[PDB]
């Protein structure tokens, strides 16, 4: 923090004096399910060495977490997504560069206990007989406590260059009717993989044996709002002011498939089945300081 | 704090009533995959005794976590990120001098529990016949235990001299599938170092019996962001008035060997088989209150 | 707080409509590893009855943890930072004075619970034979925890005066390898103290059965980084308005020895064993407002 | 607070529109080891019905945990601070008053755990024999756990008037290398009071067996730091706008002696053995709005 | 809150563009040891429609828990403050009325742990003698855990009316020496109450088994310090514009006697033996805004 | 919160740029026992679709804890506070509307743990006859425990209209002596429903058998302390002006007896036994920008 370097808050922060342009650009792809919107910032601060462009790429993209597939009562297929990404990328051609972004990837933590216990303890023992009975015992254990946070989904961004960057929200592990955690991984001898089994040999239908949606994480059906911002720079002095980037939104989706054994329900999952790609160019105009697709 | 020793907050910070001068460069080492991004600050206070240059090295080292090596279906290589580095240095022949850094090393701490425990407990029988049962025991119980947090990676600032500064996030520990946690010396006479391990005796090819990098710190593969400041000062009386600087980010790689013993799995690490070095100058002009490279 | 007693917050404080002189100044002392840095500001507050100065000693002291003896892999000697001092001090016959300084030393806590736990229980056995029985029994139990933090280092503040003022940054206790903690008295009959041992029967080279750094506090290593303020205080009809102030900043290093008996390994502790001095005298103008050395 | 009653945050806090007059007063007591500093402020908020002067006591009463006799290597003593204080008082004839304070009593609170357990079990059993035993069994349990936090040091605002107000900062308990807390009535009939005493079987010299400062509260040697504020409100048509008044920092020490029976160590606390009194006379000059001593 | 119903924060909040008289008014009564201090703000907002008086009743009530009794060295009694009280109250004639106050009563709250474990487990036996036998268990547990905080006394608001209000800081319960905690009301056929006694088998007199306060809540001793709020309306028109209102402080003290039995210690506590009354006539001028005694 | 749509914090509130006419009404209802205060404010902000009113209702309703019957030592009643109730409401004709209230309900949560836990044992006999006897055991279990936290009493808002909105606090639950929780419905067969049963077998008059004031939530005696503000909207060009609204502040008894069987003492609850309730109308003149009582 700046207060740790002994200097004024803010003081080596950019946009003072300065008339910010901003804008919205909304994008709907009814095929692949996204609702698309960039809101854009250009900050030409005359005291920064670089014309300056924040571009938020916002919006949605549904989950889509549906039962596609019946063959029977035995079998069902459930598709859902296991992956969302927003990606932008400037030609090799343009003098333009990737300068920062947010949100970045964090180091995680645990939690760790060590525990040594000490245990003595008496005795007697006595009948309606006149025997009297007695005992001596002692007694020791190590124990380890790991302990940490594990949410649903993971934000990372994706290791960026000066010319694109990206993030992923990657499904992690998820807590199924309080049993688990379960992932794309798990298995079971006896049921394979029960990430979104509902029963493990209920009596109806396969398609009618996935777990509620409402149950599960929202992310998965309702879907996910990305909320990242990308910095591009610009010199002012470069030939040509205008800048090309594309953005795609991305979602994977995996195939989680559910059969009668005869006996008992038991789980497949098959990784990175789908892979629904939406992709847009827009135009960067650093003298109108507008941005178009 | 200001207000611990009486005195209006802010009160003592530099910057207030001063142009400041700010810049951005960026630089992509594509070879070792290396976003290198420097943003500047040049503040001239009139009233501080020396001009500032506050210098912050960010962007992003790739973590590259890979499977780099395969010798077969009982052998295989993963290279992984056991530290990343940015050091910046002032050559010998300059009158400009590191002043300030951040972060710096903090003083970590452990919870700790002490426990004394002990009681009595009564006792008494009988039988369908006439016998009477009884016993009487006592107990003392003393245990203790320590609690402390283990961040995946901890961020170091490495001993700075008035002409030269470095950090360091370097590999601590990891969970690995909700076990361990691991670190590079991690040793079982059996399994060896499970750092990576994805399963213990499964049976695919070694390749492909490594962790998801989903699954492990994300630094491991998507990459670090560092985002540490420096601070340099000038005397405005100097006789030059232009300083060089370079800027080194870092890499240094593990690699974690697979091979199959007959009937398990088996892992080894090596401690720093590669490091990839990216370097840059830079030129600081106090006069302009450009930098430039 | 200000508001504690229906006062305007900040009413009291000092500085206001005043023009403050600040500076920095950096020596490096390359035999004693030592950055030093002062950053001072000068507070001639007209409506405050004296002249004051805000001297920030910061830098940082390496911690320079390393094997430097070596008699044959039996033998091995380590040097560890026990202690990390700063002091600033003003000569006897000085009119100015030492007035306030932060940190200062806080009150510890610690939890403590104590529980009382009672119950009764009964039983009821048979054979197939067609025999009855039973039992009855009831128990007490009283327990008690105690609770609280220790930070691998304790920061101090030694006791002042109107001339001298100075802190101490001490080594307390640390985890090794998840057990622990240990001190500088840990002793264990058969391995001795075990602070910094590695293993405790391996069979390598004593000079490498010491702990790796990065898994030790970083100060021990990397170093500390002082971050703290002295304020002093100096009458303007005062005759000499030239006040000379010395600072020192030290290094405590312990002695910690690892040699082989025959069966395992035994670590021994000799406490300040050397000490690094590095003092400097600067020159306080009080008309001139500015510090020099 | 002011908007829980509907006003104007900060609306009724004296000092707006206010010129307001502060000074700095060191004195160090080199024979009672104390750094006394006094920061006041003159408030002459003409919408106030009052001129106030705040009064904060500082500075630093050091701590003197200090072996001071030892009459062979059997016995030893051992003399440190129960408790530290700083009083002000206006005499008797005085127009001006003691109006406010801070810190003052809190109200100290406890955690509390009420936990009732049913169960019931069962055991089958049997031989290679052709026997089958069975079993059923009950159990009850009440247990409670209090819990609370437990300073090293209790502050507390000593029954003010309107001529004397005072805090103390007493010794209440302290954590022994992991055991007690002990306090200044501990009593184990073996050992005696264990407050201080560092081994109990220990063969080394009486003077040589005290707890090492290091490991015991900071306050014990280093010191104690005063951070009190006394608010004292003048009449401005008092005939006599001059006013002394007169202020106490005190050190209370306790002895503790360890003495060697024959088999152990044991030791004796005796309280309030000796008082470091250090008082001085301020002049406070509510016309020329300024404090002197 | 302002923003729960969109309206800029402090919209409707009273004091905007008026001027506030504030005032400072301190009593000492000797006798009932207790400081009083009134602090007053009028608050004449043209935009309100109504004058308001904002008295904040402050200064501090005496613990004075005091050994006052000594029949012989069987018997002593202890006379300690079960409650404090501030009121303030309008003549029942006056048009004046009391319109706000802080702080109110809060609601508590209480966590609830349920438990439900159930397990099975198997143990299979044989000895030297060839015997071989079995064993099948199964258990069931239901655990009810209640948690909540106790403050050491209650911070109530008394009813109140547009006349008169008030606020008791009731003793609640409190530790003792790590157990209990006991209150007015606990019961012990041996012992009787227990909450201020020393020890249970002391030989020492009685006057001298009671409790150090410096281990018993700080209020018992030193004391409360009041810190209430009362807001006060006048209308405009109001052909009076003076009124008068009187304040009371007030101590009520419990008496808590110990007496030996002959092979123990006994307590008994009477409620509300003494009762300390200090009230006091203030006179309040709405147009002069000023409050006199 | 608007920082999350892009938008300057506050940008969307109203009241700015607008001369807010605030006021206070005070009633105290005798027979009743509510202390009725309404703070309002106008706020005709010109750039708002509608005028709006801000209606604070607040004061404290008394609780009225206490024994209204004794007929006989056997028997006694006593009557409490089950439920505080505040209402505002619109006559059918008005044109002037209910827009927006708080505080409004809110999500409650709870706390889950699932646990599973495994393990074996071993066991090696033998006695000095020669017999060595041996045993091998397994264990699994499943718990889990609900956790979450239970307010005395809960803060409902009542289904609002446009003409009616109102909050109704209801006594939840209640630790009695760290037992419980109680409730309305609490029963057991032997005491019947102990809320507020002071002892199971005391033998002392009924009217004394019921738990002290002091020791069950403060709202119960001295009463609860409204804080709600309901937000009225008006049309500018609407014909009349002036709106009527009735206040209701009411409280719900409920009569809690004890009886003696003859063995022990048994409890008994009869819901909704009283309500008291005080009306009140104000009118709302939104050209003079009044309320009136």
């Amino acid at each position: 923090a700046d207060s740790d370097i002994n200097i004024k808050t803010g003081t080596t922060d950019i946009g003072s004096n300065t008339t910010v342009k901003t804008g919205d650009l909304v994008t709907y792809d009814k095929e692949n399910g996204m609702h698309k919107k960039v809101f854009y910032s250009f900050i030409d601060d005359k005291n920064h060495n670089k014309k300056l462009l924040v571009i938020r790429t916002k919006g949605t993209i549904a989950g889509q977490y549906r039962v596609y597939s019946e063959e029977g009562a035995n079998k069902s297929g459930l598709a859902w997504p296991s992956a969302f990404k927003v990606q932008l990328q400037l030609p090799d051609n343009e003098v333009a560069q990737i300068s920062d972004y947010y949100p970045r990837n964090s180091i995680d933590t645990k939690e760790y206990f060590s525990t040594l216990t000490y245990g003595f303890n008496g005795n007697v023992t006595g009948d309606d007989t006149g025997k009297i009975g007695g005992l001596i015992g002692a007694n020791v254990s190590i124990g380890h406590t790991l302990k940490y946070v594990q949410p649903d989904f993971k934000t990372i961004l994706e290791s960026p260059t000066d010319k694109k960057v990206g993030w992923k929200v990657i499904f992690n592990n998820m807590v199924n009717q309080n049993w688990g955690p379960y992932d794309r991984d798990s298995w079971n001898p006896v049921y394979g993989n029960q990430l979104f089994m509902k029963t493990r040999n209920g009596s109806m239908k396969a398609a009618d044996n996935f777990l509620d949606p409402n149950k599960a994480s929202s992310l998965l059906s309702s879907g996910f709002s990305p909320d990242f911002a990308t910095v591009i720079t610009m010199d002012r002095k470069a030939s040509k002011q205008q800048t090309n980037i594309d953005v795609i939104y991305e979602r994977v989706r995996d195939d989680y498939q559910l059969h009668w054994t005869s006996t008992n329900w038991k789980g497949t999952n098959t990784k990175d089945k789908w892979t629904d790609r939406s992709s847009e160019r827009y135009k960067i105009d650093w003298e109108k300081e507008e941005m178009t697709n």
